[PDB]
């Protein structure tokens, strides 16, 4: 059946905004997965998961007779996939059981575990969703083998369909570098906004880089991509030797017996896949990854095994049984126990990557004092094992249960507790008098707020205005936000603010993050009167500001807007056209369709766009609230056609006389171009419209000024 | 970006479910668009229609001075898509706006005649939908010319997106018959649902099959798919004659001049399409077609000069300036105007498909006939144009404004007038209790309503139970619906009708359409009792019986359900796969896939399956409301492998033991296999969800007793 993108592969799509809807969500749109989850007996389920940990069944024999090692790859898988330069995948969707994941080859037999689970959550239900328990039972996995949780968090809601994320061009599951949809260029150069070497995988290759087993190249690839999903050298380190400390590796005969991965097999297989025609297909038979290796002595157990054996041994190469590259200890003795047969033990083996611990240098340094100091090497686990299992929760405010750690850690972007009465309704009406009174402009007080809230991406729940971070390093100095503009705003802020909290009583004060958002709620208020319009724009106050010393300026880098279409900036020139950028900005804004254009035609007319650029300002009324961007778009009088200067910018000329009334760039013709959003265009430009763009403008605008309102919540 | 349809092209399509969400909509949840329009000033619309008629514009002159052909054109194109196999296509959605309709080849410069009615379409906003707007213009056009129509009926809503219709499996547009995905087969037999002869065509191709003129095979091509657009002989004569009274055909130099269709153009074409590089590219230049035919010595009027001509001339075959076949009148004079220099005229000239209405043998008796009695054409016409532009509006309760036409048609399944009081909520209760008394099981009552209501579908919003034609011909003798048992059931009803009705005072009375939904309700009332649950199932009364001589037998065949997997009935043996034609039949319903699936799962406990087969009766009490489909479905304990003699039934055995447990179809453990299915199968599964189940049933069952009740609208 031929589809609107086989015949134009290349349009745009919108269904990436229409997603989640109600429709599709079997749950009453009423529903409160933390008001279920609080009500669960967290107790009862940990209690349940630790007898499922010993409890084999037969379609899938648990290794040493414990399915722990199992079921932490399974939940480091799920929170594997995370990517820090859009907030992408992650465990906190429970992705792991739709396509395309449930199917990945790195993720094969992960079906089975998955399907060991179904009892518990058909017991528990709605109380605990699949996302959470995939990390509880990850965490019960450590604490069952002799391993100290450093906490547990609640209140990953499931979903419901396949979130939509660029996982790559290649069109083969795990193609090697340099095929004609490479994610590498120049010297091992990964493209953005990817996070593992080859499509399928989860971070890199076990047998090396392109599958060359030298362990100081492979973990030149483990340190960019562990970086890439958030984690430096200590925690990746820790994470990999923590994870390696149990349980095996499964290749036990050639790949070639493997079959369909789930989303391939047939219906009979419901809802599993890779069925293995090897001996038995399962148990001492397995076939997941083709390695068969083994870390430690006691695979069930908490040790310190691992580092025990990579430091004394050396290492010889070898194939698996399936033929993989892999690695045996030179001299050993058959210490390993096997993990069905009492009678037979093995000799220590290792991966290429696990090599890259000790033969990377900085990697050999953290390593040795994790040996020498295995109390470090605990902690340091504990707290990884944490920070990759909740790192795309977003703020604290969002954690749920009995097992919360107190400690507040920086990579949660921490926001000040209130400790003081917040200001009413008198006091936003006076606030915002202050405001308009300065001499601040339209322009200036909705670009400094846009700025502020508009980094919330709902991937990780990352960003936004609460915090002030807008003042802080890096976002006070990104080209996008205007540096020296915004420098001015701020210093006027500021003052009305000292102004403000110095003649107060009690102890009532009013915060610079709840300043910024009611100054550009003042702004829209403003430009709304402009056009002859009474508007009330809401304002919830309750935002407090964060320190520089809670502020990690590097993790803050992945929010910088390089492109950002609803204030009409590109940073540099990217192979993906502008348009499609801007749905991808809509999608981690949580915009529907009609939102995003709303939001984009008034923004336009209020002065929102970077350094005052003319490029779509359809209005001869700058700064007042109008639909006037639809109606000038729309108007069949004026003519339009690309510069010869810039192939991506374009003139609107009368079509009679050939005189230039406007220009604009791609993201702002799309609107007139793309068959949805012009009719989404027509509606707003319509002659009955006014009142409805003002009203949905104020709705959209109020929406993005609270994304990150969970304190609310 | 690969995607999960390029990894797994095969896997079920569930988006189709999931459209028309509140989220692609920019009205309000609380916009009703017939309220709107009941307040359009419908004769100043029609007022500023007629004007623009003689209006051109530079970029897109009006032939002749008058853009009424166009028009004209532009509404039968957007009626012109409608299959009556399944509804779907018509010009009741708007969907010529949208991708693919508004680049098929055959909608060439459609794109202008569009743009032309934006002015109006601003003016009128959302009191006038582009839906209603092209069916009004083509009227408008018509009046303009001197033709009286039929009448007019306001009423169809935009839409927002793209609908999801199968509109055949060729990757290359206007491909010839014979390729690898050929639509015909066997002696021209084109496959259904499909009702043009080519990817990107309204009906026929205007130079003969496959391009060749003959006039004669022409007519076949013509005869089958206006048949498959509901339309008999004398209404194609009607339409092909009446539409080519008016305008002209547009070939005026070649194809390989005119640039890319609306959706591949660039963004500064703004929504336009079809440039031309020949001349002035437009007017008298234009390209449309490639063919260049003007029909009458007024093209601009209403006159009889189609068939003077067309039986007054002798025909020779000829090429046009684009090189595509037409004729033209041997020995003519030159009386055809020409549509834009005054001083020069042409000769006759006709399509290879006009001339099929005089060597047709059936045709041409019919074209004589109109001929001789043109009188006789005008009134065929008009009631044919009415027809074709309202065949998908559904039942005549839904059409809107003045200019209804008083006169019932039988091609509208016509429901008679309630004149009486009808029962209140004690008589619901009553007769409840009576129906349950009676004997009638829960399996016959729900089947026998499932029957009745299941026939609608939302694309034509054709079917459903009002009328209770499920007690005439053909519906009582339809496979699905279990003839003998069907009859037993409504005779028994039919009973307690006469009985009750015959007690009444003061002219009550219930309908037996109302009786058979009000004791399906009982049924499930009982089922949820059988469970231990008390339940009341909402009915709404109001239906009324049409007789059989209110039915269109032939009409009615296409409502036929050859699949239902809700009743887990497949007719015959067919090339889709039977889940395909689950989401499919769900579709048409208007359900998403949580509403398909509780609705599928509760059907097979309560009996509901034809023949009571035992496939899916995953349940040791049958007949109560429970959630025991998806409880069963989904252990593990269970294993599925197909029979020995059908690949298409699957036995569920005790893993352990071999043990027969069930037997199922692709349509029962797709719900166990599908990864979207599984996760809303594993929320009715699970340990919490029996309250939920039995509501959420209960919901989905009214919305389908519902679904044909305008009249509650
Ligand atoms: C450079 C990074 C890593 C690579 C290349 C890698 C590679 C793999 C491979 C190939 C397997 C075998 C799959 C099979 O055949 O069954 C595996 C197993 C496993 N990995 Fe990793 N791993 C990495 C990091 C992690 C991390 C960070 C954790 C957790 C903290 C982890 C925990 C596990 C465990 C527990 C197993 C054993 C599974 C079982 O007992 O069934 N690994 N690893
Ligand atoms: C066998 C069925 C039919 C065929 C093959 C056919 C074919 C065509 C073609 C090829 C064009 C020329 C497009 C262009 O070059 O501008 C056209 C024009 C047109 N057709 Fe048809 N047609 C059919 C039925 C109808 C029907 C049912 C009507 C309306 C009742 C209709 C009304 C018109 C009008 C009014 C024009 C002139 C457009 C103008 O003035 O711009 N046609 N026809
Ligand atoms: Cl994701
Ligand atoms: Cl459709
Ligand atoms: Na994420
Ligand atoms: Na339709």
């Amino acid at each position: 059946g031929t589809s609107n993108r086989d015949w134009w592969p290349n349009q745009l799509d919108l269904s990436i905004l229409h997603r989640h809807s109600s429709l599709s969500d079997p749950m009453g749109k009423d529903f409160n997965y933390a008001q279920a989850f609080e009500k669960l007996d967290l107790a009862a389920v940990k209690r349940d998961l630790h007898a499922l940990m010993t409890t084999s069944q037969d379609w899938w024999p648990a290794d040493f007779g414990h399915y722990g090692g199992l079921f932490i790859r399974m939940a480091w898988h799920s929170a594997g996939t995370y990517r820090t330069a859009d907030g992408r995948g992650g465990a906190g969707e429970g992705q792991q059981r739709f396509a395309p994941l449930n199917s990945w080859p790195a993720n094969a037999n992960l079906d089975k575990a998955r399907r060991l689970l179904w009892p518990i959550k058909q017991k528990y239900g709605r109380a605990i969703s699949w996302a959470d328990l995939l990390i509880l039972t990850g965490n019960v996995a450590l604490e069952s083998m002799g391993f100290k949780t450093f906490g547990f968090a609640g209140g990953r809601a499931d979903t419901w369909e396949p979130e939509d994320v660029y996982w790559g061009s290649e069109k083969i599951w795990l193609e090697l570098s340099g095929g004609p949809n490479s994610r590498y260029s120049g010297d091992r150069q990964l493209e953005n906004p990817l996070a593992a070497v080859e499509m399928g995988l989860i971070y890199v290759d076990p047998e090396g880089p392109d599958g060359n087993p030298d362990p100081v190249a492979a973990a030149r690839d483990i340190r960019d991509t562990f970086a890439r999903m958030a984690m430096n050298d200590e925690e990746t380190v820790a994470l990999i030797a923590g994870g390696h400390t149990f349980g095996k590796t499964h290749g036990a005969g050639p790949a070639s017996n493997v079959g369909a991965e789930p989303e391939a097999a047939g219906i009979e297989a419901q809802g599993l896949g890779w069925k293995s025609a090897y001996r038995t297909g399962k148990g001492a038979d397995a076939i997941t990854s083709g390695l068969e290796v083994t870390w430690t002595t006691t695979p069930t157990q908490w040790s310190h095994n691992f580092f025990e054996n990579l430091f004394g041994y050396e290492w010889e190469l070898t194939k698996s049984p399936a033929g993989a590259h892999q690695w045996v200890a030179k001299g050993a003795d058959a210490v390993i126990p096997d993990a069905f047969d009492p009678s037979k033990k093995h000799r220590p083996t290792m991966l290429t990557t696990d090599l890259s611990l000790r033969f990377d240098p900085a990697y050999e340094k953290i390593s040795r004092r994790f040996h020498e100091n295995p109390e470090q090497f605990a902690d340091a686990f504990a707290r990884a094992w944490f920070k990759l299992t909740h790192r795309d929760m977003g703020p604290r405010a969002r954690y749920l249960g009995p097992e919360v750690p107190a400690e507040v850690l920086l990579w949660q972007d921490p926001i000040p507790a209130v400790d003081h009465p917040l200001i009413d309704a008198a006091d936003a009406a006076e606030l915002k008098a202050k405001v308009l009174a300065s001499g601040l402009t339209v322009s200036q007080l909705v670009s400094t707020a846009w700025a502020a809230a508009s980094t919330f991406r709902g991937s990780d729940k990352r960003g936004g205005a609460n915090g002030a971070r807008i003042r802080l390093a890096p976002q006070k100095d990104w080209e996008a936000n205007q540096p020296e503009q915004l420098a001015a705003v701020l210093e006027t802020l500021e003052a009305i603010r000292t102004a403000f909290n110095g003649a107060q009583r009690g102890g009532k004060q009013v915060s610079l993050a709840d300043l910024i958002v009611l100054a550009g709620c003042a702004g829209v208020e403003q430009a709304a009167k402009n056009a002859g319009h009474a508007v009330t724009v809401p304002f919830a106050p309750g935002r407090a500001d964060a320190s520089q010393e809670q502020t990690d300026v590097e993790s803050m880098a992945v929010l910088e807007p390089v492109a950002d279409g609803f204030r009409n900036y590109l940073k540099g020139k990217y192979r993906v056209p502008a348009e499609v950028l801007l749905v991808d900005k809509a999608q981690l804004l949580t915009l529907s369709a009609p939102e995003m254009t709303v939001l984009l035609g008034g923004l336009r007319v209020l002065g929102a766009n970077v350094g005052q650029s003319r490029h779509g300002v359809f209005t001869a009324r700058e700064q007042a609230l109008t639909n006037d961007f639809f109606v000038n778009l729309l108007d069949m009088g004026t003519e339009w056609k690309p510069t010869a200067a810039d192939a991506d910018v374009f003139e609107g000329r009368d079509r009679a006389t050939g005189e230039l009334k406007w220009t604009g760039t791609r993201v702002d013709l799309v609107f007139g171009s793309h068959s949805q959003l012009r009719a989404l265009a027509e509606v707003y430009g319509s002659a009955d419209a006014q009142e409805k763009f003002v009203r949905d403008f104020v709705a959209v605008w109020n929406k993005v000024m609270n994304l990150d309102r969970f304190d609310l919540a």
